């Protein structure tokens, strides 16, 4: 069967993928007692968008549910299936002559239907009519909420669609839920997506020299990972403070610091081959070599690391991870004498959210941070770093996680625990005086959950032996200019 | 005074510049007979976006007038100009607590008015309360449609704004007027992102391989222009047939480059919202045949025939309908075309070979804002019609100069089936040119009062390229 390729070394993916996806989300559908025979599933594709009131064209970029489904990459579709039989369609727009000269060839609907290996193929204007021909009972629409925006996903609408009867809250639980497992084809993407990505940290980290700009680490990884791995969309590079800010990089904040001799770096890259994301982070000296107190901060999150990916298994409760994370955090920072007392009692204040107040890890998929994370029946914990999890469920076969306990230094929540009594004690204020400032490190592995523990997807250097190792080599292999 | 700079060999751009544009806009507004005393210019900012209903971030992007006025880089910010004074106060978001955790430091309002070297800093929560103190008898806010897009701006509105007397009428023609002249300033930044494209480009030419894809070399011009240039914001990449697809769409060019293929490589991007478009084209193999080397300088030829008549005064349409008829000239002289030159433009034969415009106003945006004003009309014409602007040259305008010649199949059909045009074409000799792709040759220049300051600095010549493509140092000479 056909497949997706940007030739020389990229991944070949092939077009069943998208058509077992469709399976599954039938089979799903049909077991669920509320939806009628004769249903049809109707989804909305994204189209092309401008800058403000300009015509400067923003990257075009498929609609996750949407691309899940189908994997199409032309804007302007919709693509409809029939849950009784699976049968699929892809809409696609009718095109004027004038696109010949613009924009490229103008393909056929056979083209098309060949293309993505779906059933039929009619023309967006059609819609409406090809429709009510099939005679459905009910549209099941997308409609719900995303936990980690807040947004609403836009349902499907077009002329005419008043005059049948939709629903439009059968569909979102139980798409989002198909999402939530991974089929193996699906993984074979997110294992590619890995390497690529490993490979290109691998550059970045024997590239990085004292005195270059953090933009310019940026810009060689997604040189690597666009010109090797056709992964175009690559789209935080933090070092020494600015590794303590956890979404660091936005246009409030460009990776335009320079890297001093004594920083820690922490690359936190995250990006898509065929929108199937990836997302890894790796922490290093920017000199190359761990001072003593880097690699006392960078071994404790290397323990959790491994702690948490070494009790992963089905029936996990992901909050329990979360909270072991802590507590590694917790007894390290006291071996080093930043802290003291009871660790018992330091974990009953949440003190562990002190230094990482970020959740533990996320689904991973489509999107970087991906849908299912809390499903009716999950509920968030109200409490510091637990709060932030996003995700609450406990582990099965098939998802997709990132595993990415980190420490960093953050005054105002290091500010906050020192005016606070029940926090204060715990803290030793001359010994914490050394760290202001260090930033953080984060350790970020994206796992698969299998039926006895995890796959581990990512292949970075992890110890500070190797990392040393990986810096101080020769061999970039790649020199741009 | 203070400026944006990204460190390394990048350019510092003055603040200063943003409240020199300030002043010239309401230097304009105050001999505006319209413009009552007491008016505020009110614009507001862009705000950040996601993908979808995802927490994905798009990467931002300030709104193309505010940057003009403000320069201001963060989201969520609205900015206002008092006319009669022309000062000026930005208006900052509020932020929560847990920014600091996630986004970075909290800055006060003085680092904000220090930053941009504004009169005065308030949080955008108090707008309605900062203006009702002022007084002021209009707000002047933003409405108008732009000729390339006819996508109507968006005006600038707050909770409390319907208290106000608004006019969304003034301001646009007048800002946008503004926009179509550079100041010295603003080309210092232009002169920059075309040394910097120009650079990438000569990359390109040294690096490029038959067994390629397109998008490595699109990678490889991105790379050196972020990591050199700071330009993060970077592109049609087009070998073999696919340079005749003109807008070749923002997804990997994934074609191989094979022997014998002629590229052209458009690239467009920005530092700090400043634009540069250039295009290169050259064999893929680095050795011009004798076809590709005929089309190429045939379109050499009108781009510095273009260049060297442009000057204030020139009415913009006179340069396309020049270029159109040096092309059907050269592609007579190649044996393409035979007959009255005379009559093949009397049958618009030249929009064939280039259906698009021959160059555009270019700024902030690519294809910048003031093309056609009031009173200025679209040409109905093939080529013509396709035009950004119609208006004469006067010094400080910013245009590219992009002529161009493909071979593209339907439109040469559509001629061959036209008996007005038919019997100009060899079908004996243009075989050979099926499935060529095109040239095209863009450069950016200054309407200056002697004529045109070029920007870019690609080798242009066959002799030229083929040097560059050799691996050439930047000072040999052909
Ligand atoms: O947003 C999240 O959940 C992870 C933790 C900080 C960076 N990315
Ligand atoms: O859009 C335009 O006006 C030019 C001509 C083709 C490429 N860019
Ligand atoms: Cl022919
Ligand atoms: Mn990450
Ligand atoms: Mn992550
Ligand atoms: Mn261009
Ligand atoms: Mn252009
Ligand atoms: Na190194
Ligand atoms: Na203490
Ligand atoms: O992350
Ligand atoms: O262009």
């Amino acid at each position: 069967g056909p497949s997706f390729w940007l030739g020389n070394e990229t991944l070949k993916v092939p077009l069943a993928l998208f058509a077992l996806n469709r399976q599954r989300l039938c089979e799903r559908l049909r077991k669920n007692p509320a939806v009628q025979a004769g249903s049809i599933v109707v989804l909305q594709g994204g189209e092309e968008t401008q800058r403000y009131c300009t015509d400067t064209g923003v990257l075009f970029r498929q609609e996750s549910f949407f691309h899940w489904a189908f994997g199409v990459t032309e804007p302007g579709c919709y693509g409809v299936i029939d849950v009784d039989t699976g049968k699929s369609t892809l809409f696609v727009p009718r095109l004027p002559a004038s696109h010949a000269t613009w924009m490229g060839k103008i393909h056929s609907k056979e083209h098309f239907k060949e293309k993505y290996a779906v059933d039929d193929v009619q023309y967006v204007d059609e819609i409406a009519s090809v429709l009510t021909s099939q005679k459905p009972s009910v549209l099941l629409t997308l409609r719900g909420v995303n936990t980690d925006s807040g947004s609403v996903c836009r349902e499907a609408s077009f002329d005419g669609i008043s005059k049948f009867e939709v629903n439009n809250t059968i569909l979102h639980p139980e798409i989002v839920e198909c999402r939530v497992f991974k089929t193996d084809m699906e993984l074979e993407v997110l294992r590619y997506t890995n390497k690529i990505f490993s490979e290109a940290h691998r550059e970045v980290m024997k590239a990085v020299k004292v005195g270059m700009k953090e933009y310019e680490l940026e810009s060689l990884f997604e040189h690597y990972c666009y010109s090797r791995g056709g992964m175009r969309h690559s789209s935080i590079c933090g070092s020494g403070e600015n590794s303590a800010v956890l979404h660091y990089g936005h246009a409030g904040a460009p990776n335009d610091r320079t890297i001093q001799n004594g920083d820690m770096c922490l690359f936190d890259m995250g990006g898509e081959y065929y929108c199937f994301a990836s997302d890894i982070t790796c922490s290093f000296p920017a000199n190359g070599k761990f001072t003593a107190d880097q690699k006392a901060v960078y071994e404790a999150v290397l323990r959790s690391s491994r702690a948490v990916m070494g009790a992963m298994k089905p029936g996990v409760w992901w909050p329990d991870m979360h909270r072991l994370a802590d507590r590694i955090h917790l007894e390290e920072l006291a071996h080093m004498g930043i802290l003291s007392g009871s660790v018992d009692a330091m974990v009953q204040a949440h003190l562990g959210a002190v230094f990482m107040p970020h959740g533990l890890g996320h689904f991973l998929g489509i999107d970087v941070h991906d849908v299912g994370g809390y499903p009716e029946g999950v509920e968030r914990i109200d409490e510091p770093g637990l709060r932030s999890l996003r995700t609450a469920r406990h582990l099965q076969p098939g998802m997709v996680l990132t595993v990415e306990p980190g420490i960093y230094f953050i005054d105002h929540l290091l500010d906050e625990a020192l005016a606070d009594p029940a926090r204060a004690s715990f803290l030793n204020r001359e010994v914490l005086q050394r760290f202001r400032g260090f930033g953080g490190v984060r350790i970020e592995e994206d796992v698969v959950v299998t039926d006895s523990g995890i796959e581990l997807l990512t292949c970075v250097p992890r110890t500070v032996e190797e990392i040393e190792a990986c810096m101080a080599g020769c061999d970039k292999a790649f020199t741009p200019f």
